[PDB]
C-alpha cells in the first residue's frame, strides 16, 4: 500500500551506521537541504557529482576545476547501474558505485540533508555529520552556481528589448542594425498566418470567411479536419468539409485560433537537437492546450476568458524554444546538455545563466513584432510567474497552473513545483476541481498523442 524506501538501501545505511528516517517528497522542502546526484562520464570513465539543489551544475566550470569534458551518461547506462540494486532514482550514496565522487562543500551547510531513497516520492533525511562520513575518499570543491545569483526577468518587460540585444551581440556573431528586428534573422512568417491575424480583428468575421481562408492552404485545412476528426473532440466518422468540422465539432472561436497556431508552427523548423528523453514538442504543446480548455471550462462565468484565445496560448507557450534553437544553435545544444545534468531545474534558470535571456522573453518579443494579439504576448511573457497580476494576467496564469500541474503528473521539464494558493483563488478554481479536470484529460491522453504524431513531418 504505502510506498517505502528500498530494503537494499535501508539495509546498506544500517550497515554503515547512518541514521535515516523516511520523508515524503514535496515542493515545500527547501532546495538547499536536497542533495542531487548526477552521473557524468567522458572517455576516462564515470564521475559521480553531488550538489545541493540550491545551485545549477555548470559543465563549463566543472571542466575548469577537473580538466575533464563531462556530459550526462546515456540513459541505458544509467538504467543498468540503477538496475543493479533495483532502484528507479539515484540516491547520493557513493557506496552504490565504484566511480570516483566529487561534491560541492556547500552541500554540508544545512544540518538536515535529504537524498533520494531510490523509490520515487520517498526521501531519506540524514544528519549532515553522518553524511560527511561517506565523503572521506571524495574530492571537495566549490563549483555550483547558486540560484540566488541568477536573476530571471519576470518583472521588468521594459528591459526585454535591451537584454535580447545584449545576448545577440555576445553569442550570435551577427551585425548589429539600428533596430533589433533588423539585427536578428527573422523568418518572414507565412502568408496564411498573416491573413488569419488580420481576419481575427474583424468584429464580424464569419464562418464563410475562415472556411474560405483555411481552404487556401490545403495542408493546413487537412490538419483542421484531422483535428476535428480526432477521437478526443469528436465521435467516430463525420468528416465531410472543413465547414462541417467548424460548425459541428470545433466552433468558430476555436478554429480561428487553432488555425493561427498551426500556421505559425510551420514558420520555424524543429531543432536538430533535444535534451535526451524529453517530452516531444507537440505533445507538450497539445497537452498544455487541452488542459487549458478543461480548466477554462471549470472557471466561473465572471472570470472565463475567451476560450479560443486561451487555447492559442497553450499551443504557443513553448514557442520561444523554437526561437532559441534558430538564433543560437551552438548554445541550444549547450542548453540541452545542461538540462540533462540539472534534472531538479526548469529550463528558465539555465537559459538566463548561459544566454542572459529566457525563452519566454524571446518568444513574447517575437509575438509582438508579428502583431499577434497582445493577449498572446502577455501569456507567453509571464507564464513562469504565478504572481503576475498585470494586463491579461488570466491568460498567463492559466499557462502557469497547467504546466505546473502537468509536471506533478510527469509531463514537462524539471522537478515538481509549488502552486501558490493565490493562483488557485485568482482563477476561482479549487485544487480538487483543477486536478479533476487534469485527471479526466489524461485518461484521454492516448487520443492526444496520435494528434501530435501527424506532426513529426
Amino acid at each position: 500500500d504505502a510506498p517505502h524506501a528500498p530494503q537494499v538501501i535501508l539495509q546498506l545505511l544500517a550497515k554503515l551506521g547512518i541514521a535515516c528516517r523516511e520523508v515524503s517528497d514535496s515542493a515545500e522542502l527547501p532546495a538547499a537541504r536536497r542533495v542531487q546526484a548526477v552521473l557524468l562520464d567522458d572517455a576516462v570513465g564515470t564521475l559521480l557529482v553531488l550538489f545541493p539543489q540550491s545551485q545549477l551544475l555548470d559543465l563549463a566550470r566543472l571542466t575548469e576545476l577537473t580538466g575533464r569534458k563531462l556530459l550526462a551518461i546515456k540513459p541505458e547506462r544509467l538504467e543498468r547501474m540503477l538496475g543493479k540494486h533495483e532502484l528507479h532514482r539515484l540516491p547520493a550514496l557513493p557506496p552504490l558505485t565504484s566511480s570516483p565522487c566529487l561534491y560541492d562543500e556547500r552541500l554540508l551547510q544545512e544540518p538536515r540533508l535529504l537524498i533520494e531513497s531510490g523509490q520515487p516520492g520517498i526521501l531519506l533525511e540524514i544528519a549532515s555529520n553522518d553524511f560527511r562520513g561517506l565523503l572521506g575518499k571524495a574530492s571537495a570543491a566549490r563549483f555550483g552556481e547558486p540560484l540566488e545569483n541568477i536573476n530571471l526577468n519576470l518583472d521588468r518587460p521594459d528591459d526585454d528589448r535591451a537584454e535580447i540585444s545584449q545576448a545577440v551581440q555576445a553569442f550570435t556573431a551577427r551585425r548589429i542594425q539600428q533596430r533589433l528586428e533588423q539585427t536578428i534573422e527573422i523568418p518572414p512568417l507565412p502568408q496564411t498566418a498573416q491573413k488569419i491575424i488580420k481576419l481575427r480583428v474583424d468584429p464580424n468575421a464569419s464562418v464563410d470567411d475562415i472556411t474560405g481562408l483555411v481552404e487556401t492552404d490545403p495542408a493546413l485545412a487537412a490538419q483542421v479536419v484531422s483535428w476535428a476528426a480526432s477521437p478526443y473532440y469528436a465521435a467516430p466518422g463525420k468528416i465531410r468539409s472543413v465547414e462541417d468540422a467548424i460548425v459541428r465539432v470545433l466552433g468558430f472561436d476555436l478554429v480561428i485560433n487553432l488555425a493561427l497556431g498551426l500556421a505559425l508552427g510551420k514558420s520555424l523548423s524543429l531543432p536538430k537537437d533535444q535534451p535526451q528523453q524529453a517530452t516531444p514538442y507537440w505533445q507538450q504543446a497539445i497537452y498544455t492546450a487541452a488542459v487549458i480548455e478543461g480548466l477554462t471550462r471549470a472557471m466561473p462565468r465572471e472570470l472565463r476568458p475567451e476560450s479560443g484565445l486561451s487555447y492559442l496560448g497553450g499551443l504557443l507557450h513553448n514557442f520561444g524554444y523554437l526561437v532559441l534553437a534558430h538564433v543560437f544553435p551552438p548554445h541550444f545544444s549547450l542548453i540541452c546538455r545542461h538540462l540533462e545534468v540539472n534534472p531538479h531545474l526548469g529550463h528558465a534558470y539555465i537559459e538566463q545563466h548561459l544566454l542572459g535571456i529566457t525563452r519566454e522573453q524571446i518568444g513574447a518579443w517575437l509575438m509582438r513584432v508579428w502583431d499577434m494579439p497582445d493577449d498572446l504576448y502577455c501569456a507567453l511573457r509571464f507564464q513562469q510567474d504565478p504572481s503576475y497580476t498585470g494586463p491579461n494576467a488570466v491568460y498567463a496564469n492559466l499557462i502557469c497552473l497547467t504546466n505546473r500541474l502537468l509536471r506533478n503528473s510527469g509531463i514537462g521539464d524539471g522537478t515538481q513545483q509549488a502552486i501558490p494558493a493565490a493562483l488557485y483563488e485568482r482563477l476561482g478554481i479549487t485544487p480538487e476541481k483543477a486536478g479533476d479536470a487534469v485527471k479526466k484529460v489524461l485518461e484521454a491522453e492516448a487520443a492526444l498523442r496520435e494528434l501530435a504524431a501527424q506532426f513529426n513531418r
